[PDB]
Parts: structure tokens; sequence; C-alpha cells
């Protein structure tokens, strides 16, 4: 029986999702004796293959109910393992972790999409001995001193498969946890192996974009008044073709990412800025063929965006690529809040200084007063007792009021930013850079919109046991003195 | 070694009578006085402060400089291209210098009356100012987050190593 | 016998340096009973003067394997001292 009404569905209100079935309730409430009874009573045994209204099996239900705390996750890991070990008795021919819900997700793929690092790490690295060895995803090949060599099973994991765990973490997962998931084994060595095969394609793509931005600059400089002339025309055609090429390449990106489009740009803001630079490059050449002089401010905007977009490629090296992650932060969220306070001050004082500076015994218009009042924040204030104005003492008191209120506001704003951002949290920039390299790899593996690359398959087909049990395994070698010495 | 090479080179260029001896003599005069800060290690108070002050800032400013120079050059080629049409910014050097003056507080931010695209030139300056001051705010907060950690001050011992060397 | 192939050398990849000798392995794996047996069995006593391919003795091997953590360093200090104290029995003229 499925408890399927809105109280039992997963949503932001008052609810309790446990799956929908008696067996999934008994698992999520941590009742082995009830789970054992429901599974192996003679009257009506609970099928481990049974699914709720979302298609979730009890293993998807346990992944939905995992929280990344040590008390929940350790007990969900035990509940998951004993149900999987009971599946090997009760359903011996059935691969319970190959059962897909209505989103096409297995329990491992669902743990990646929902960002559940603790149960994800456990499933991904799972190892057993004796009867349950085929339920492993990790097989130790040999161990010697501080060194372990392990084969990891890549079945749902390698990006050779469509809708794989790597594609999910990069493009379908919403969570803060994505950068912690790409730095787990085997994913860390597997993404390094892919990156090493593609780093020459990454820097070729950068060198083409440097040559395009050199030509863009040499043609935006050397514009005529509004052999050198035919080379200028060639430069405009190369910019049109580079602008159409980038416009088609980014429309293909957003077409492929359509179902999860916000997830595919929330951190990856350059995928919008390359589309915008390409649109403005095509629009500026179109306005130039129309001969309208508004082509030049579009060409110059797409030249600025063109060089700002060159900062995308700083992720290719650890030192620049981690710093591009250290620098950009929570400041973008709070400056957009401070800007509302700063613009009510700036406009409120601008309409006032304009109204009062109108009478004779700067400040000529709302734009000019907004600009003179804005110059106080760049240190160019021009603060003076204006001799010709009738109300010159009140105009000076309005400037002294604006200065004091604005510098109190900037002092409040800097101290508010320090209070949230200088917290001592250990720096998570290396792992956010590893996720930027993962997103870059998983895009490069498709080739280009015009030349769609045939994907190479990672690891080797190896016999790990008797199901024989032959799997695409990937060999990781770990050296760990600090963990090993504690076992001596 | 550099101050000594430039001192020998500047006297060699002076014996050659080439007027480029003077900018080498003046560079080796600057380095000459900067090198006088070596001897601050002879006393505990100046010698520990020479160790408090120099730090991880030299590593991260060389990373920020790549971001700042892509902004500065990207906006300089743009303001030069757009300020070319009549109804500052005469060359890549002059626009790089006018845009650099915004970081020393000497910005000269204005609605230029004679330029055809003067509103777009002002919007390009307001875009550069806002992006650069967001970048400097990100850079200062990034530096505080690594360098204000509460680690107990290891300057007395780094000064003892300077005295050992 | 010297375990001297690249897995046993010290480098930035996958490796396990212990010196290269049975006695240096027994010391770095913290096995006094094996260290005592290798040093003072009657069949073939391990020379405390014996060296790997870098010329490292067991005392250089223990210095290579020290980490500045309190658990590693305290146990390396005990392993180093007992080998040095055994050198005063087994190699009494040798510094
Ligand atoms: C259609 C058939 C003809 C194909 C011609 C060759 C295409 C090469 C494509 C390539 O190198 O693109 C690099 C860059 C986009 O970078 P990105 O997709 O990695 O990252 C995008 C951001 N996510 O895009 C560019 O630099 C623009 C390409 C045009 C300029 C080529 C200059 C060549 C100089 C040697
Ligand atoms: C490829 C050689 C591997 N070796 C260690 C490297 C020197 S090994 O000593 O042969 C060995 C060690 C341990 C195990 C095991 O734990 O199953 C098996 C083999």
């Amino acid at each position: 029986l499925r408890a399927c009404g809105r109280f039992f569905q997963k949503h932001q209100g008052t609810c309790f999702y446990f799956g929908e079935l008696p067996l999934s309730l008994a698992a999520c409430t941590k009742q082995w004796d009830v789970v054992t009874y429901l599974l192996e009573n003679p009257h009506q045994p609970a099928s481990l293959e049974a699914t709720d209204s979302l298609g979730n099996t009890v293993l998807h239900a346990l992944v939905m109910i995992a929280d990344n705390s040590p008390e929940n996750s350790a007990l969900v890991i035990h509940m998951y393992d004993g149900l999987l070990q009971m599946g090997a008795r009760l359903c011996p021919t059935v691969q319970l972790e190959e059962i897909s819900n209505h989103q096409g997700l297995t329990p491992l793929k669902l743990a990646a999409k929902e960002g559940k690092i603790e149960i994800f790490r456990h499933i991904l690295q799972r190892e057993f001995s004796g009867p349950y060895q085929p339920l492993s995803r990790k097989f130790t090949e040999w161990c010697y001193g501080p060194v372990r060599v392990s084969l990891y099973d890549l079945s749902s994991v390698d990006s050779w498969e469509k809708n794989s765990v790597l594609e999910i973490i990069a493009f379908h997962c919403k969570s803060p946890n994505r950068h912690r998931m790409v730095v787990l084994e085997p994913l860390n060595k597997l993404l390094q192996e892919k990156w090493d095969r593609l780093v020459s394609r990454f820097f070729f793509n950068f060198a083409c974009y440097l040559v395009y931005m050199f030509i863009f600059t040499v043609v935006a400089y050397h514009q005529p008044s509004l052999f050198g002339e035919s080379m200028l025309l060639l430069g405009h055609i190369l910019i049109l073709l580079g602008g159409i090429y980038l416009l088609l390449g980014q429309l293909w990106y957003f077409w492929r990412r359509r179902l999860f489009i916000w997830i595919s740009f929330m951190d990856s803001y350059f995928e919008i800025l390359f589309l915008l630079q390409a649109l403005l490059t095509v629009l500026s050449q179109v306005l130039r063929f129309m001969e309208t002089e508004w082509y030049l401010p579009l060409l110059v905007l797409s030249l600025v965006l063109g060089w700002l977009n060159l900062l995308y490629y700083t992720r290719g090296f650890q030192h620049t690529g981690i710093y591009s992650v250290m620098i950009q932060k929570v400041i973008l969220r709070d400056l957009l809040r401070f800007l509302l306070v700063y613009l009510v001050f700036l406009f409120g004082f601008a309409v006032a200084l304009v109204s009062l500076s109108r009478e004779a015994r700067p400040y000529r218009s709302i734009l000019d007063a907004s600009l003179e009042l804005f110059k106080f924040t760049i240190g160019m204030g021009e603060l003076a007792f204006q001799e010709q104005l009738r109300f010159r003492g009140v105009v000076l008191l309005l400037l002294l009021a604006y200065v004091l209120l604005t510098y109190v506001l900037l002092l409040n704003m800097l101290i508010a930013l320090m209070s949230e951002t200088v917290n001592h949290v250990a720096d998570n920039s290396w792992s956010i850079w590893k996720l930027q390299k993962a997103i870059s790899v998983l895009e490069m593996e498709n080739g280009y919109w015009w030349c769609r690359r045939k994907k190479h398959r990672e690891g080797r087909l190896l016999k790990v046991g008797t199901r024989p049990d032959e799997r695409w395994c990937f060999r990781v070698e770990e050296v760990n003195w600090a963990a090993w010495e504690k076992t001596l």
C-alpha cells in the first residue's frame, strides 16, 4: 500500500517523505526487526523491487532521507548496506542499484543529484569481504606498507555514458556540495586523467580566442572616421565568422543544457558572457552593414566583454585558477543590497542639490549632480563653499550631510562584509577549482558543435570475481602514512 | 648584485658618453637606498618588523595583477576606440594611465562635452570603476581571510634565522 | 638484499621509501621483535653499518621517514634510540 497523499510527498511545507511503502517507512524509521519481518515473513514478503509514485525504491528513499550529519549518515549507511545485503538473499538475480526511478536515476545517481556527499561517498567507495564481495564498487588489488592499490567500478560514473554521475554533479545537481563531490576517489583521479588528455585542447581553444581577440582589437583600433583597407575588410569578416562561430557554439551549449538551464549557468556565468559577446559581435557587424553609427558602441562593448571573457581560461592552471575562486564571492550578493541604500542616498541628495543650486545670490541637472555626488566615492569630491549660489551655506551643509552619511554607510558596508567573509572557514578554493576543471572536461569531451567527438571509455574491463563478474574498473593508488601508522 | 651591475653599466655608459647612462645611474641610486633596508635586521625592533610586514601578499598581488591588467587593457583599447569620434583617451598608454589614476584616487570622471559617444564613454568609465572597486574589495577580503588567521606571530624566529644567515 | 626499484625510491609519485634493506623496513614498520631478530640472530646478523643505494643507513632511513606529528615523531625517536643503544652492543667501536 502506498501512502501517496501530499503529506507524504517531498515539498517545502509540512510533510514526511519516507518513500510511500511500509518497507520504506520501516527502513527510514530505522527498524531492522520490522524490516526483516516485512522482507521475509511467509504471508506477504515485501518486494525490494517495489516503487513509490516517483518510482523510488527503498534505496532511493534512504538516499532522499540522508542528511550530511554524522549521526544520520552513519545510520542510513548501515540501513542501506543491510537492505543491499538482504537483496543478495531475497532477490539474488536483481541489481537493486540498477533500478531507475521516473527521473531515470539509480540510487548512486540520485545521491549525486540531491548532493548527499556521505551516502554518495559510501556507495561510490563500498568494499566487502566474503559472501557480499560482488556488492562492492571498490576492490583492493594489493596493499604494501602505506600503499593501497584499488580497482574502482565506473559503471554509472564515466562520462562515456549519457546521464552519468559526472554529468549530474556538473550540470543537474543544485547543491552547495558539488565541489566536495568531484574531489572524492575515483572521481578526483578520473577527472585528472580526463584533464591531462584534454589540457592541450583547452589551451588550443584559449589560443584561438587570443587570436580572435587580437584581430578584434586591431580592427576596433584602426577603425576609420565615422592594402590597409582590404586587410581591415578581412578583419571585419574574420570577426563576423568568429562571432557567428561563438554564437552557434553557445546556442548549442544552452540547447544541450535546456532541461537544467539555470543549474548550467548559476556558477558558470561565462557561458552567458560568451553568448552576449557573440550576440553583440553579430549585431555590431549587422549595424555596420546597415551603416548606422551605433555599430561602434556595440563593437566597443563586445571588445570589452571579449577581453573580460579571457579571464575564463585562468582556470587552466592551479595558481591563477584557485585565485579566480578566492577572489569572486558573497560580496556580489551584498553589494547588490548596499546599492539600493547608496542609490536612495545618491538620488535623494541629487534632486535636492539641483533644486537648491538653482538660485543665484556643478549641480545643473540630475545627471550632473548624481555624477558630482558619485565623485566623492572615488576620492574626487570637489567640496566647496560656492560663492555665487544664494543658499551656498545650505548647499555646503547638504554636501557635508551626504559625505558623512555615505562614509558611515561605506564603513557599515565594509564591516558587514568582514563579519560574514572573515570567518576562519578553511579555504574551499582548490575543490571549487577542481569542479571548474570537471565542468570544462565534460564539455570538451563532446568536441565542438560542428565536430562531435567519439568518447573514449576510461579504465579496463577486468574480472573482479564471480557474479563472471567482469567490470570496467579504474585503478587508483593511494599512499597514506598518516592513516597507515595508526593501524600498526 | 643588480645594484652593482647597474652601477658598473652606468659608469661604462658614461665613459661611452651615451646619455642612457643617467637613467641607469638613477635606477642604481633607487636600488641603492632600497638595499639599505637589508640592515634593519641588525636590531630586534626594526628587524622583527621587516619580518612582520613582508608576507603572502607578494604571492596573491601577482595573481590579482593578471585580473587587474585584463580589466585595465580591455577597457583602455575600448575607451581609445570610442573617444576617436567628435560630436584624455588619445592612445593605449594615455587611456591605461587615466584608467590607472582611478586606483590612486585621481580619477577625472566626467561627461566629456566634445565626444560623439560621450554618454557611452561615461558608462564605460562607470563600468570600469564599479568592476575595479568590486575587484579591489574581493582582493582585500581574500587577503584578510588568509593572513588574519590568529596563528601566533613567528617573526622573532624568522629574524633569528636572518641573523643566522 | 636491497629493494631498490622505483617503487622503493623517494619521489613525488606512488612510492614507499623505507631505506632498501630488511633491517630498515623492520625499523620503519616499528617491529622491535623483528629488528632484534634481524640484528642478533646467529644465521646472518643485519649490519647496522649497511647502506641503501643513496648510502642511507637505518638511522638516515628513520630521519627520512620522520613526520613532525606527535604520533610519528615520538615513535621514530624511540626506534632511533633503541637502534643507537643496540649499536653500542653490536658495533661498539663504530660511531
Ligand atoms: C565550423 C567549421 C570551421 C571550424 C574552424 C576551427 C574552430 C576552432 C574552435 C576553437 O578553437 O574554439 C575556441 C574558442 C571557444 O572556446 P571554448 O569552446 O573552449 O570555450 C568557450 C567558453 N565556454 O572559440 C574561438 O576562439 C573562436 C573560433 C574562431 C577563431 C579561430 C582562430 C584560429 C587561430 C589559429
Ligand atoms: C605488484 C607487486 C605488489 N607487491 C607490493 C609492491 C612491492 S607484492 O608485495 O607482490 C603484494 C603485496 C600485497 C598484496 C596483497 O595485499 O594482496 C599482494 C601482493
